[PDB]
């Protein structure tokens, strides 16, 4: 995937979140600090925030990220794109892990219930663990693919289940 | 804590894997042809077998003596689902899904090349996104989970301009 869209995934919370724009940053709500009232050196007072269940938005007053370009945010994308999940692991090692995209869900996992697209692991035939799967510390990364020259972000990492074969992109 | 991905190291023109801390395998053609020693021991001290597109290196003292010793067979039944490791010189790791076939001379590209065809399971066009093989990739291992333990197959041998398919060598 393009070195100008790993730039774009940074370390926040428990998880990860990705910047759309110099002044839009995404992220999955359950990696959010929830006693937090500072972000990127902005009070709270400086920040519209958009929360869609596990789907949140930031909107910054100022450019925090002038180095970026505006890039397009979809809802989601068509069932059976094929998209990358940028996972950056330990080592400065990057692992986008490639997912066949299916319909919108409701699911229950490890007791917890999400809502979100779908999607199937294309790493293995069962991607328990770390070497093919996610794990918990993956959440809020971004959910990508190319189209005719754009590249396009859908979505942010939600959920796992116990096998690791099926995922769940939380959606705008 | 151990990692697959720790025994998949660069290698000539292209890669290879450590299946126990003296045992190190690879592709055929990525082998450079001038050479008195590889990973700081005299070419002297190593035991390599060659079988067509499979080497196997065997040394005289522990290289990788973090590593512990894994199951390497002669490719696996058809119908498993294998994963080929493939890292790139960007930092990026590439866990790609193999339906795997039968064993087979093939005409891949200019030439005729012997081991165990498989099928990429992202089969739509493999090129553009980091959905397929570039051919830098060869050497990545096969590998698949069975009960328990990791299984390691064979090695990434060569693969066609795209439709899907590719030819992982095995030792005989
Ligand atoms: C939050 S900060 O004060 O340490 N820096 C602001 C700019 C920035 C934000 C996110 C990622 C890289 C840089």
């Amino acid at each position: 995937a393009p070195p100008t869209l790993w730039s774009r995934v940074t370390k926040f919370g428990s998880g990860w979140g990705f910047w759309v724009s110099p002044t839009v940053f995404i992220t999955t709500t359950h990696v959010i600090p929830t006693s937090a009232k500072e972000f990127f050196g902005e009070p709270l007072t400086s920040i519209a925030i958009h929360r869609a269940g596990e789907f949140t938005l930031f909107r910054f007053s100022k450019k925090i990220r002038p180095d970026l370009t505006g890039m397009i945010l979809e809802e989601g994308c068509p069932e059976g794109t094929v998209c990358s999940v940028l996972i950056k692991r330990d080592s400065g090692e990057l692992l986008p892990l490639a997912v066949r995209m299916g319909a919108i869900a409701s699911m229950r996992i490890q007791g917890r219930l999400v809502h979100g697209q779908s999607g199937m692991l294309l790493t293995g035939a069962n991607a328990k663990g770390m070497d093919l799967g996610t794990i918990p510390g993956d959440c809020g990364a971004p959910y990508v693919y190319k189209r005719a020259n754009d590249w396009v972000v859908c979505g942010v990492h939600a959920a796992a289940t116990k096998s690791g074969n099926t995922v769940v992109c939380a959606v705008q």
